[PDB]
């Protein structure tokens, strides 16, 4: 009687996001869907026990089945190394998975009509992605004690040098970088595939720098792959591609209506943080998806962390108000991609239905505390203005069952 | 009967900004001030005739007299090389002057109450500066044909190597950089001196990058020079200093009231453009000042170009509506700095009076076309909504004479 969903790689997480992960699976997914679920436990304890092998196994699983949904994990530091008595300070799992699959991360904010945004003029979505390290890119730096010269060199592997400074007085710091064309091509392919997947135009952002020969490369690569492999595909989808230099891109974007993909490029180390900033809107309403340049493999993930403070409240038995939208949308976007790969329209209908239910619920006046403060301001919110974690999950469950019952008339 | 203003280095410019430069000097300055004016003509023709020597002479003059006011010039390109039949494609004069004096450029928008700003929540000024090349900094880049390895090296001048990639398949692009501590110290000193000169707090913005050893240097240098040479100077001025990473700085700034100095740092090639963007507000209301790390030498300049299109209209005898505020404020800020160096309070009173007159005039409803459109929108402005270049200059003249006559009762 349930829907046959297919094969999905699951990755479990830590702390509060773990609690809510199991809530979602028990209340919103399994009652209506039957899955071929390949579950990997990326909790800090298990990762320590397997010496981080479980992370790699999960990554390869995603490489095999093309669909992965991940719960927020912990990136250990010294403090954590003490808390759990870890063997090593284990690397961030997100970076490992990303390095294995080789895609690009794109982040998005879920829009509700009664939730104010950073710019009031924004109506439509905005989806942002950065070209970060990993790769096939890498870099290095070091300090310089005193007078000397720093020079760069290149030794061809098949049978055969510049200068950056010959300074005299004073010390300093030197740095060198390399960037394969492959990472540029993968970044471009992933961007185009994302814009086609969403049906929005694509803008590429770039700085004006002294590194001219390097600046022109991103240009010519994006533009060429476009002219050769996506011109007509974009024509048929009524979307387009353009380049902007970021100084203009930011201003123009701030007085646009939204509705575009933003591929951000800084001609240096951008790195890829596990989470997005903090002051651009509620983090519970922000998602991320890792898209590979082949357009077939996808990893869905909440764009925030494990919410440690709330977990501390939960351990001591106190009332929490944690926003589950981002994780829910990890599940719904994963399942949606599954449906596209399988041409399973039941699954697609269910996923879009669950997203509609979440947005409708919040817009009807039922929300967690973070959104209530987002409306009024935290020094003005009262208890009657919001619902706790479990209350909100129950509300979502009710409204979902209702919508599905209506659809079956 | 006029005010004795002292020594001021003047630099004349090109095209429309030149026309308006002479208007300002004849209508707003010389009737009330008597100067020891060292005039250098940086018009494109003279720069070509002197092989750009006049630019250097001017720069040294500023080094001697500590005060320079500059009109917008032309940075020639191929087209210009044809238009004026130039010998070479002469370098931007602003870059030459800046390289000789060794300061930092700071940009600001003149606030009027009836002129909408990029963010409505902004009440107070915001003053922005970037750490750019020149120096003592420099960089380099180049393409890589195929398999090989790129490595960086450092040869000490006093008696004695890393690796950035050993890639196999594929070509790419490599790059190297160096940054003396001296440019960092000069950037910091200039920033602190600017915040003290204006009476606003100072925030330093920085990225999160893989170049860790290089990232910590800016940190420790700024913080140390602060702890040693400016802690009590900032205490007495009721201002403070803080660091932000730009991801948070942008968000927090967008919902602040303004009123701070913003020292922007990107761990790579920022370069220094002659002009600021375009979509952050009317360019006629934007200024720039070059401040040297010694806190004594200053160059005032409009933050826009020569306005070539308007000049084309003027050549053909058509009505123009060019905004003179930025240039006026170059004069007023130059004179103000002169007054501070000489403890000449007459001059300071006159400068602040002229700024007050400009702002009052615009706020009273008399403005050029760019601001009228800034209020309504260009498809809605009529001729009755604004005044042409000469009309507006005459209005300013009247209001200035009035204010001065009032002050003498
Ligand atoms: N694997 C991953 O994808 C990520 C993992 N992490 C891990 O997350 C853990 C904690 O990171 P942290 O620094 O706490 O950043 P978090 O995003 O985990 O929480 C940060 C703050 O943002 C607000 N917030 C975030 N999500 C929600 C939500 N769903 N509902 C309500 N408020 C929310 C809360 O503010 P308030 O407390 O004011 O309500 C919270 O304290 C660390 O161990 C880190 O390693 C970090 C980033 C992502
Ligand atoms: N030495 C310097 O400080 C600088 C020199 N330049 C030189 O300036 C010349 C032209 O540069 P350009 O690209 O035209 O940029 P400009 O700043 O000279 O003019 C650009 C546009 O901005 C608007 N604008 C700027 N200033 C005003 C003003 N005072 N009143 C009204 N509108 C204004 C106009 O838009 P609209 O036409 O829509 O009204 C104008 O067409 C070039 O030769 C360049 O080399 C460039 C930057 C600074
Ligand atoms: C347009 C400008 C006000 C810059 C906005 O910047 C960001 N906006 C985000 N959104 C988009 C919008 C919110 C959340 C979503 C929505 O409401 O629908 C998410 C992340 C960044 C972000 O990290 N931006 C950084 C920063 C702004 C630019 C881009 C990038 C790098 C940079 O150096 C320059 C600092
Ligand atoms: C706060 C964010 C919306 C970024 C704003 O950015 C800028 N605002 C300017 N103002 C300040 C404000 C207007 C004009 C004046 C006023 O109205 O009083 C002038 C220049 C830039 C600018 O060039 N910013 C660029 C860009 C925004 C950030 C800083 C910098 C580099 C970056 O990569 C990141 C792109």
């Amino acid at each position: 009687k349930k829907i046959s969903g297919g094969s999905v790689v699951e990755m479990q997480g830590d702390e509060m996001t773990r609690i809510i992960w199991e809530l979602i699976k028990e209340k919103l997914i399994f009652p209506y869907v039957e899955l071929d679920l390949h579950s990997y436990d990326l909790g800090i304890e298990n990762r320590d026990a397997t010496n981080d092998q479980v992370t790699k196994d999960a990554a390869e699983a995603i490489k095999k089945h093309n669909v992965g949904v991940k719960c927020a994990t912990i990136t250990p530091d010294a403090a954590r190394v003490e808390e759990f008595k870890l063997k090593q300070m284990w690397k961030s799992p997100n970076g490992t998975i990303r390095n294995i699959l080789g895609g690009t991360v794109f982040r998005e904010a879920i829009i509700c009509k009664n939730i104010p945004r950073l710019v009031s003029g924004w109506v439509k979505p905005i989806i942002i992605g950065h070209h970060a390290y990993g790769d096939q890119y890498r870099a290095t730096d070091f300090v310089v004690p005193g007078p000397g010269k720093v020079e760069i060199t290149y030794t061809p592997s098949d049978g055969t040098t510049y200068l950056v400074h010959n300074f005299e007085e004073g010390g300093g710091v030197a740095m060198g970088m390399y960037n394969q064309d492959k990472s540029i091509e993968d970044f471009a392919h992933s961007s185009f595939q994302m814009a086609l997947s969403k049906g929005w135009p694509l803008y590429l952002s770039t700085k004006n720098t002294i590194l001219k020969k390097y600046d022109g490369r991103f240009k010519d690569i994006f533009q060429e792959i476009y002219d050769k492999q996506y011109k007509s595909q974009f024509a048929a989808a009524a979307i387009w591609y353009e380049h902007r230099l970021i100084d203009d891109m930011v201003a123009q974007a701030m007085k646009s209506e939204g509705g575009f993909i933003w591929a951000c490029k800084n001609y240096d180390g951008d790195v890829q943080s596990d989470s997005v900033a903090q002051g651009y809107g509620s983090l519970g309403m922000m998602t991320s998806v890792l898209v590979c340049p082949d357009g077939k493999t996808v990893e869905a993930e909440a764009a925030h962390g494990t919410v440690t403070r709330h977990y501390r409240m939960y351990q001591k038995g106190q009332e929490t108000s944690t926003n589950p939208i981002a994780s829910i949308f990890a599940w719904t976007r994963g399942l949606a991609h599954r449906a596209k790969l399988d041409n399973n329209k039941e699954l697609a209908f269910f996923a879009n239905a669950l997203e509609e239910v979440s947005i409708e619920t919040i817009e009807a006046g039922f929300m967690t505390k973070d959104l209530a403060a987002c409306i009024k301001g935290l020094p003005n919110v009262q208890r009657s203005d919001y619902l706790n974690t479990f209350e909100f999950m129950d509300k979502l469950g009710e409204n979902l069952k209702i919508k599905l019952a209506q659809a079956k008339l």
